[PDB]
């Protein structure tokens, strides 16, 4: 597409390719193009333009689609990743991760409320504007990084919207220590990583069926050891993300009000 020229590579692996790019009949204005090389993806684009029909302030415009498929969003200089490297001591202000999470819940409960699974929410696709805002990014198609997984996906057992509330609550902890909370090697090391903190859960919370039972793994240790930083009802709302069976973990709608919100 003539109408774009690719300036720089912002990422290259099993979604094809995204760059930078010069959008030329639009003033010249930065977008991130991805290109990625059927019925599956023929719905998944339907559903990314019926979302881009919102303009939810919470997650990347979509500006345009080529079709072998191109996608074309607006360019956001920086990552959640790169904003808590580059934040000065003693960190992030106590203001500014309550704001951000807000936001991001908000982004979560859009997708969340239009059926979309996020399923690899990292500080690598939640992406910040030089305003402040929380932008997702990197969704709706379908070292490495099960850090932010849900057990339940570590597990193979289930894949539904509460998966991302589990990444949530890995983001929220690393938003005030600026080090991920679980940083496992291989799936059965995250999962042993989480359980060394939040404990082993009961029987009936274990999923039947699986290829890992509770019997291959603890007790559950304060988490203000983990996340110095945390108040009280940023620990309440932290807990109930971090909560090991998806059914009860809470929802991105009820997480916006909660009490540390107020
Ligand atoms: C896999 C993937 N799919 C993506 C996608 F569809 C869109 C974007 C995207 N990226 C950006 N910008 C990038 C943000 C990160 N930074 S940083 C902090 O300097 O490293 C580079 C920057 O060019 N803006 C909007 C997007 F939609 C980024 C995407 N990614 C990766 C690079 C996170």
């Amino acid at each position: 597409d003539q109408q774009y020229e690719c300036v720089a590579e912002i990422g290259v692996g099993a979604y094809g390719t995204v760059f930078k790019a010069r959008d030329l009949k639009n003033g010249g204005r930065f977008v991130a193009l991805k290109r990625v090389r059927p019925l599956s993806t023929i719905r998944e684009v339907a559903v990314l333009r019926h979302l881009e029909t919102f303009e939810h302030p919470n997650v990347v415009r979509l500006f345009d689609v080529c079709t072998k498929l191109t996608l074309v969003f607006e360019h956001v200089d920086q990552d959640l990743r790169t904003y808590l490297d580059k934040v000065p001591e003693p960190g992030v202000p106590t203001e500014t991760i309550k704001d951000m999470m807000f936001q991001l819940l908000r982004g979560l409960d859009f997708l969340h409320s239009h059926r979309v699974v996020h399923r690899d929410l990292k500080p690598e696709n939640i992406l910040v504007t030089s305003s402040g805002q929380i932008k997702l990014a990197d969704f709706g198609l379908a070292v490495v990084t099960l850090w932010y997984r849900a057990p339940e996906v570590l597990l193979q057992s289930s894949y539904a919207t509460p998966v991302d509330l589990w990444s949530v609550g890995c983001i929220f902890a690393e938003m005030f220590r600026r080090k991920p909370l679980f940083r496992g090697s291989s799936d059965v090391d995250q999962l042993g990583k989480i359980l060394d903190v939040i404990g082993l859960p009961g029987e009936e919370d274990w999923p039947r069926d699986v290829a890992l039972p509770r019997q291959a793994f603890k007790s559950a240790q304060p988490i203000e050891k983990f996340v110095t930083d945390i108040d009280e009802l940023g620990k309440d709302l932290l807990l109930k993300c971090l909560t090991f069976n998806p059914a009860k973990r809470i929802s991105a709608y009820s997480a916006l009000s909660h009490p540390y919100f107020q």
